[PDB]
């Protein structure tokens, strides 16, 4: 059992966060969170470390459930999905995405594919450097959770993994080739994210504070100022 059965066949990519909240115990890290991201759009959430960024990223692929509010995708609540429907029109880039104890294509390939295929998305994500190194090329195991690659090595899987399922939202825990092309969830910490996103959603302890785009939040001398100066980290 699951809270939903319905399986969405095709996605525009329309994501929409409401009144969404969220604690750890007595300590909440997510208050009244509200989002509307449209189809295609690059959304940047910045913010201090331990302003919830990730957690509300985990929530939308439900690794935790939200204690208040919702995330509709296409405007269905994502609770009402399959969980395998859900995360079929999900790709996460980050250094936490669970790996399988398989090999490198295998990996890559789950959720078909040509061995060349592998490779090709393996370099674009400039990860076959590393991988051609193994003793077994792409054929190689990774271990328990990946953790024969380190975190940057297990980043660049994702990347390979995300070139090739054209998924229609993109969550990415920081290229230009996916990120234009889907709906893209974006924890940024380059600059140069915030200058080009379509909306950049600043978070404080768990609240939206501000929005907009990088030319009219950094004429206003607020926290994105302070933010943007001290180089989002
Ligand atoms: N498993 C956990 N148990 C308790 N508190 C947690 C846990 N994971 C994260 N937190 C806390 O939740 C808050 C939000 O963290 P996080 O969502 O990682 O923020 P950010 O990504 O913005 O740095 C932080 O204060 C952090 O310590």
């Amino acid at each position: 059992k699951e809270t939903g059965s319905k399986e969405l066949a095709k996605v525009d990519g329309n994501v929409t966060i409401k009144d969404l909240s969220f604690a750890f115990g007595e300590h909440k890290v997510l208050s009244g969170v509200s989002v509307d991201i449209k189809a295609g759009q690059t959304v940047a959430f910045v913010g201090k470390s331990g302003s919830g960024k990730t957690t509300l990223t985990s929530i939308i692929s439900r690794f935790y459930t939200q204690h208040e509010g919702e995330i509709l995708l296409d405007g269905v609540d994502t609770r009402e999905l399959t969980l395998e429907n859900l995360r079929s029109h999900l790709s996460i880039v980050s250094q936490n995405v669970h790996l399988f104890d398989d090999t490198v294509y295998n990996n890559i390939a789950f959720g078909e594919v040509s061995e060349e295929e592998v490779i090709d998305a393996l370099k674009r994500a400039n990860a076959y450097e590393f991988v051609q190194e193994l003793s077994d090329g792409i054929n190689t195991n990774i271990g328990n959770n990946g953790s024969k690659l380190s975190g940057g090595q297990r980043q660049r899987i994702s990347i390979a993994r995300a070139l090739l399922k054209n998924a229609p939202v993109l969550i990415f825990d920081e290229l230009e080739s996916l990120t234009k092309s889907c709906t893209t969830i974006v924890i940024a910490h380059r600059l140069s994210t915030v200058e080009n996103a379509d909306k950049i959603v600043v978070m404080d302890g768990g609240r939206v504070v501000e929005s907009g785009k990088h030319q009219e939040l950094l004429e206003q001398g607020g926290l994105y100022t302070r933010l943007y100066q001290s180089g989002l980290q």
